[PDB]
């Protein structure tokens, strides 16, 4: 695809936007606030191995990636034309939605004080991991693990025996190029398994950040006044094949400890794109 | 007011006006008595806990809420509207953190001495300068916490019906705009990235139970109002919003580790300039 | 005075000035002998605690207050003013807290061992250069401290009257001027950013009880002192303004966790040019 | 090629090639059985403690390793070079840290539950991109330690003599270069910044015990090669040598608190361009 | 030559030359054997602490001093000097703190088990380049520290006189040059931003007893040593100083958690130019 001029005239630049709400565990159904619903936004208990050969996690204890598709206005009336139109994302304004929410210290969370069961509910607190991605495309997916001995549920997860057809190998440990898939469902790829592939994404950008630890204190920025551009060195955006536009990310705060067992909870909040796209001569 | 056009020049034609917003933390501003609750001044009540998985009843005085002004700029009236093109602000008081001299948990519960532990744990930093009111967006921890009905901005004040499981996430159903003083939950609502065209917010959050509290204050800094096409925000009917939040944690009683979070005053100098709209 | 006009040029239009301000942390400089009190200079007494919620009164010599300097510049005399340009600040003597082989409370307890722990906790790091005083805001944790009447400037020195329940949040009425070294406690008397017009303050908080503390020092920066228009602080009678305070948090001795607080010394180096003024 | 002339324009003048290189943390590719060693692919061995001040045996699958590969670039041969301008490289993988389900050390261990504690402690991240071998400069925690002869290559396998106490600081007798894959030990071998010339390396080291991993990554940021004369690495008889190491910290067992080392995956991307040397 | 004038241009004008400094802690770098005390070059022998608040004598090998070379330039001599005008410094041997094998205190104290601690704590990296010797302002936690009286040069040394209070805040009376190798402590002696009219240093200083250390290395980044009017350090004599210190922490021992301090060598390579002077 060689891309030439700017396209100019009315209604050459359009903006749109989005919000993905998190993929914790819990599904938005039922909405039920004691059939389940009341854990939306987060993950069920995390479930833990029974020794060093048994690890079952239940597909409702891991964080998935949330996605989207967008479809954007047709451009092209006739596809054999040998100069078309695409729209070309520029920028987007990207902000995580809910921090404050984190300063509800009044729960039944385990407590601070645990001799007498008072002080706060113990804030969310942990690992955290923040990627967000837009592209022409689905993002493409590199696939590593912890251990390829977990014992992933087969139905439920899109996990990389759902790609292989076969087991996981010692390789996928570290980099297995075997083991790739594209972001093509919201709330089905496991953000510990599935990884933003570095090898391809050429019409994609992402952007990602880990840290870790058990009692790490969160951190967030938000503002409407930061735009994140999306043009690579030739100042060229990702270009929307068959003019759909994929959003993709992963937004997981830490998590919540309750006063039983210390059974954790992955807490996820929603983020909002909104995307600034001009249309593009290509040939 | 929809088509912005050149800057207006002449006598009078910027102005700077200043405020100070004080913290809303729970206590009220009366009583004024030190003994009867204004010694919580500046501070919330002692935070309560839910008492099951089911029941979280937070009091209204244990819940910090969002401070606001609403300024009124000179009268102007193609028309004229005052835009707001920078912001001079800054958190004021920090320094009094540094009194470890109370009757707060000491750090030697054993024996009762060391110091009186200085406020530490879950900051939140947040302003906004408009000109309209502040969107917000709702947002729960959970949909099955119960508010009081009165004396705060709630939810369900807004939708006339509970929370659903959605608030636990983005429902664009849950919108208001932060428009009194000390009755929006922080807790409960976000600035709407969906909206606030005409308003531009800054905000951070750092989480955690003992987090050391940091804060940096200059009168040298500019906060830039202007757009990407330069324009800044513009004073619907000669009004300017100001919004702002400023927690800088918990001090900790020595009574059942009662905690009462700390809130600091926000300073803003805002210049301001009149424009041509058509 | 006020209308600001053109650089004066030619000989000795422009001077360079420096000052070394060493830090007020409660133990006067006075009396020199190490064995009767001389020995805390560069730190505070051991910090003394509330014995009840309604019983807080700090001994003055545990209060770190603001150091200042008043310099007299070369007479002068359409007129001209002495314009401060840039400063070169430096705090001096972070590498003396690499000194752990006291007899502070030791890392290891069990065995009375390891090294002796070295200063942590909270840390508060302001400087100012101004053609005036630092114009001061009161703001306090505890409207009800008890702070003695005598050898020191608290708020209610200024306002002749108890403090009040504002006072914990932003109180216009509670406001103060930099005039004295070693006598504004830094827990009460923040800049003010309503005023300050002709100085320039920076200034940083971090709080908790066992935090590291952290300092950079180089001979190579230089802190630009002109405001948006170009223009730096204007000397008035000639008189130039420095003010700082540099807590680095406290040590803890092994006889139940006595806390001091030590200060470190704050170097300046100031640009200043002759200014034409009207 | 010692003298460096113009930029070669013209077809195929300018090429990309990229590369993965695998951590090398203790553990090797095979066996691939998941049974018989194959399940620590990625990770070190157990980490094997000294059993008195004289006797630190450390066994080689628990001692990372340089990563390292050599790229062969098209055939060129006034003669022509390749010269490389600049390099996108991410760390791949750091999502797979947020397993915490486990078999882990667990996080409440009075009670044998909570949830699988994470990857945490020592992290190290050092990438180079050069033209030949990196240069190499040894340095180790202790001259005493019992390297094995076979398998590592250290500092007795170049010099043929036992360590020496300088080899505790900068020793310039102990030099090697980096020219096998998965045989340098990290805690021995370090970027030599007396050479490498034409290598560009970007390290950082960040310690403790139980230090939260941090990690970013994106494909929208490149590093430059070129230096401050605008000369990238120059590859000699067109090999690229690209080498580096990512660990992450340690996973804890519940075997005696074993830990053991994670490393990750190095993903590069060069852009190379043809040069005119004389 | 106190007038600065052009850049000297032809053959050899410019130069480049490079020396590695090791580190100061408190072992010599004799004996070299490594059973007689060799073993802890690179780190101090074990600190030893105060008896009582009156009894502070640290010895002379449990405090690290600073390093420093003078290096001889080419012979010069409107006359001619050279100029300093940048330097690449780099620290070595980050990548040996990841040696966690040994026989230091266990991460798990109740069964000694885990991993061999690595060196944690408070951490100090200063450097400087200049024409003459580092000028130092002493400073000290202490005025009653019974330093020795041979084998390290102290305030006492200078001033043929006891320690006074003053000397725990800046006591301009306590001044001298870094004109020796391993023999001024750094707890004692910081850079004086009073002087170094002809010297660039730069330090840093993090505190506490386990914080993690940091470090950062790269053959990328040039310092640039030139001034505000593009003047760099002038040579007084040809004779280049280079001085510096780097602690990375301590090492903690299994008996009575002894404390080591760790040191790193420092690279630097500096760019000279002549330039005339009058
Ligand atoms: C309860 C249990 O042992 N669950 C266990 C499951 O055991 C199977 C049988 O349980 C049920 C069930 O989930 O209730 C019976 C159902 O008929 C069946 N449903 C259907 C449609 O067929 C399901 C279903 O087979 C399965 O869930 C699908 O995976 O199973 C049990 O009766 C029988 O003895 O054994 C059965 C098979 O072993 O088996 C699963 C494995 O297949 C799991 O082992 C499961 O354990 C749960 O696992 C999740 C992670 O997957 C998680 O760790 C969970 O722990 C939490 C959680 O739900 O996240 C952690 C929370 O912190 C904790 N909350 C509180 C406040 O303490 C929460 C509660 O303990 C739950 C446990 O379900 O109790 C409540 C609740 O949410 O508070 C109690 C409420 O009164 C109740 N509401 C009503 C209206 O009754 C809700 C409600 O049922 C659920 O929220 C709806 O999902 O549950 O546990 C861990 O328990
Ligand atoms: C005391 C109590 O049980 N409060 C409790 C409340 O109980 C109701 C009845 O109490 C009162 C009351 O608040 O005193 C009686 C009043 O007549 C009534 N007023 C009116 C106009 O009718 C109020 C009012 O109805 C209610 O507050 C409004 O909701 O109620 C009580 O007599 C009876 O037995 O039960 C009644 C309800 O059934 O009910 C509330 C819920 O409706 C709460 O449960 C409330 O508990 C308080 O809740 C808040 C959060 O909202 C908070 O957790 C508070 O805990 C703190 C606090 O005030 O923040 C934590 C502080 O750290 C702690 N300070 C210290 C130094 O320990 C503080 C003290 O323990 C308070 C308790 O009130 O004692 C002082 C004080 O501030 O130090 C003691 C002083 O001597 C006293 N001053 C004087 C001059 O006597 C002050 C002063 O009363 C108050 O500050 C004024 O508000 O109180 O507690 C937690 O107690
Ligand atoms: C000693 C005492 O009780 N002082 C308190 C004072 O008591 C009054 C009077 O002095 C008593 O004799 C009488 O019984 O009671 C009256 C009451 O009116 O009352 C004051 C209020 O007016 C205070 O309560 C005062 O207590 C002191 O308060 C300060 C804060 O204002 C500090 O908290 C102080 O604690 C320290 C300190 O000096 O900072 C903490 C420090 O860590 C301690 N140092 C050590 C090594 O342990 C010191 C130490 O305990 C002091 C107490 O004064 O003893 C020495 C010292 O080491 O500094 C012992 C020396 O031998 C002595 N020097 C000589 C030559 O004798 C030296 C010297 O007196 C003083 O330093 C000079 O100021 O004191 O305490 C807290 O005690
Ligand atoms: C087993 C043993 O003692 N190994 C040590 C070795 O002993 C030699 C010989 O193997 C013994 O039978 C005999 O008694 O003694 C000779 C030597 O005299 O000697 C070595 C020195 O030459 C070492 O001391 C070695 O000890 C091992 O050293 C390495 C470092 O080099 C590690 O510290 C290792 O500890 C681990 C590890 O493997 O990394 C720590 C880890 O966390 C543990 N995992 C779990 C789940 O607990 C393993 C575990 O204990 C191993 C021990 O090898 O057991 C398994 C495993 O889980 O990996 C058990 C599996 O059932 C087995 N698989 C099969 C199919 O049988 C598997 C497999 O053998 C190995 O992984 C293949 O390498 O081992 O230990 C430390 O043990
Ligand atoms: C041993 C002793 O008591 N030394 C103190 C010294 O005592 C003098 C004399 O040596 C004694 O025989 C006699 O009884 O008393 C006189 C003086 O009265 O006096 C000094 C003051 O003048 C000191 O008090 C000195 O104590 C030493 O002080 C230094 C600081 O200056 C250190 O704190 C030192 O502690 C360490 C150290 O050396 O740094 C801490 C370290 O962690 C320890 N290492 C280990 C592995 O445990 C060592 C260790 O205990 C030393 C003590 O010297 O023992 C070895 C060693 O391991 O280094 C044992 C070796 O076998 C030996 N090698 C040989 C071939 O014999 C080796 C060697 O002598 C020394 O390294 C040479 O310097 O020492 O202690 C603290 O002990």
């Amino acid at each position: 695809m060689e891309v030439l001029d700017l396209v100019t005239g009315p209604d050459s630049v359009t903006e749109i936007e989005a919000f993905l709400n998190p993929r914790m565990g819990q599904p938005p159904t039922p909405e039920s606030l004691t059939e389940g619903g009341q854990y939306y936004g987060w993950s069920r208990g995390i479930n833990l191995a029974t020794s060093d050969t048994e690890d079952s996690p239940e597909n409702n204890t891991l964080p998935t990636w949330s996605m989207a598709k967008l479809q954007l206005p047709m451009l092209n009336e006739d596809l054999t034309c040998d100069t078309l139109q695409m729209w070309e994302a520029v920028s987007v304004k990207t902000e995580v939605v809910g921090s404050g929410s984190l300063l509800d210290v009044h729960g039944f969370n385990k407590p601070t004080d645990t001799v007498n069961t008072k002080g706060i509910s113990t804030p969310v607190e942990g690992s955290q991991y923040h990627v967000f991605a837009v592209g022409g495309e689905p993002l493409d997916l590199q696939g590593l693990v912890t251990d390829a001995r977990t014992k992933y549920k087969e139905e439920g997860v899109v996990t990389i025996k759902t790609i292989t057809k076969k087991d996981m190998v010692n390789k996928d440990q570290v980099l297995n190029p075997i083991s790739k898939a594209k972001l093509d469902k919201d709330g089905m790829y496991p953000v510990e398994i599935w990884h933003p592939d570095p090898a391809k994404n050429e019409n994609t950008r992402y952007f990602g950040n880990y840290t870790g630890g058990t009692t790490t204190p969160p951190v967030l920025q938000f503002t409407n006044t930061l735009t994140t551009v999306l043009l690579d060195e030739n100042g060229v955006g990702p270009l929307c094949k068959g003019e759909g536009l994929y959003l993709s990310c992963v937004d997981i705060m830490g998590w919540r400890v309750t006063r039983n067992y210390d059974v954790h909870h992955w807490r996820g909040l929603p983020r909002y794109f909104k995307i600034t796209l001009r249309k593009r001569w290509v040939k």
